């Protein structure tokens, strides 16, 4: 979702982030990194854009083929007031997600018929976070931010049957409508969710949530730095809106009913990494950092509730412990004076499996490959760059099998403030 560091800058060097400037988006990363920021003001101006490209193929030749894009944004302004440093900004991940017509083999019943459903998600993140750092000593910084969240989903999921079959079976699915339209679908039927209604006007499932960080640094050498942070499992708020559960028949009947989903326990993972920025060179500098996304945590259970005038259906999936460790390097060699060149590779590697593979939901990538620069055309004001590779994976165990990969691309400016 966002456990790749961010920034146009700590994007380009593997998402290394924890002990140097990665530009203002350290609010949402290390806010001890805002120290190392030039004097005065800095008001930095992203935009990312993602592409990611998913290949479902099973049980000969099933046809999935998905190819959207994302955008999000950066507004943010960094401001000195002597050895502190206050900041706050706005961030966007705006279209992020899944879509995959209704041609698909997704979009046939369990017993094969094409249905007119679609297949498609997207989500909406909107962090909002204030900041600050505060330089201590010769040595070391302190930060800390907290963020304002919003999110906002819509979503096109189809279930043949079976699935619906196997969520009863294991004590996940309940609720009054589930006996009660249990044989209008029958096996070889399918359930559709479409919580569409992008109109805010509307419903939209959305929520608003808080998150939080903290982190600090230290010179140990003159040319070395030592970063640590913890971000806090944001706590997202209920996901309220108005979807449309559709029951659908042996021979393709459809019930459309329309009510109020309500998500509830979306757990995010708290994280914390530590690393280091060696200088060994003016030119080159190089930055390593491991993270620890501090998953399943909690022994709860993520809810989804629809109730309608008919009745209620009800999912809960319980909170497995979970956790992944994101090893990223990187590094930024100095061309020369207007010049810096980045480039990162990072491993992410998730323990006990957890591969539900859900076509509308995308996995998160383990390889990743990044590059980048910096030029300056102005030395008040300054232009970041990067781009990073989602690597080639496959994912496979109802047969599904699905092979994916991503690609991000930033740029930011900074007019800088004296």
């Amino acid at each position: 979702f966002d456990l790749e560091g961010y920034g146009a800058i700590s994007r380009a060097m593997g998402g290394t982030s924890s002990s140097y400037y990665t530009g203002n988006a350290a609010l949402i990363s290390n806010p001890a990194t805002l120290s190392f920021a030039p004097d005065g003001n800095q008001f930095e101006l992203g935009l990312d854009v993602v592409t990611t490209d998913i290949k479902v193929h099973d049980s000969h030749g099933a046809e999935a083929k998905s190819s959207t894009y994302a955008v999000g944004a950066q507004l943010s302004y960094v401001a000195q007031l002597d050895d502190w440093r206050f900041g706050a900004g706005l961030f966007v991940s705006s279209g992020l997600g899944t879509e995959y017509g209704s041609k698909s083999f997704l979009s046939q019943t369990e017993n094969g018929i094409q249905t007119s459903f679609d297949n498609s998600s997207r989500l909406i993140v909107l962090r909002a976070p204030i900041g600050f750092s505060y330089q201590a000593t010769s040595k070391l910084t302190f930060g800390a931010s907290v963020d304002l969240v919003w999110t906002s989903l819509n979503l096109e999921l189809l279930l043949p049957s079976s699935q619906v079959g196997a969520l009863t079976a294991q004590g996940n699915l309940s609720g009054g409508l589930v006996p009660s339209l249990a044989g209008f679908v029958g096996t070889g039927g399918a359930a559709h969710f479409s919580l569409s209604r992008n109109s805010t006007a509307g419903g939209a499932v959305d929520a608003v949530g808080w998150g939080g960080r903290l982190g600090l640094t230290y010179k140990l050498t003159d040319n070395t730095v030592l970063g640590a942070m913890y971000n806090f499992k944001t706590s997202v708020g209920d996901l309220e809106g108005k979807a449309t559960l559709s029951a659908i028949s042996g021979d393709g009947a459809v019930l459309p009913l329309d009510g109020d989903i309500r998500v509830k326990n979306f757990e995010m993972p708290a994280s914390l990494t530590l690393g280091l920025a060696h200088q060994f060179n003016e030119r080159w500098v190089v930055a390593a950092d491991i993270k620890r996304a501090y998953w399943g945590d909690v022994m709860d259970s993520m809810n989804v509730a629809f109730i309608s005038q008919l009745g209620g259906i009800d999912v809960a999936l319980p909170h497995r412990y979970q956790d992944i460790t994101v090893a990223s390097i990187g590094t930024a060699y100095k061309y020369n004076n207007d010049l810096t060149l980045r480039a990162g590779y990072s491993y992410a590697q998730q323990a006990l499996d957890s591969e539900l593979i859900l076509p509308v939901i995308p996995a998160y990538l383990k390889r990743h490959v990044t590059f980048g620069g910096e030029y300056d055309f102005d030395k008040d004001s300054r232009i970041n760059l990067a781009i990073s590779f989602g690597l080639r994976e496959r994912v496979q165990t109802e047969m599904l099998r699905q092979s994916h990969s991503q690609i991000n691309a930033v740029v930011s400016y900074s007019k800088n403030f004296h």
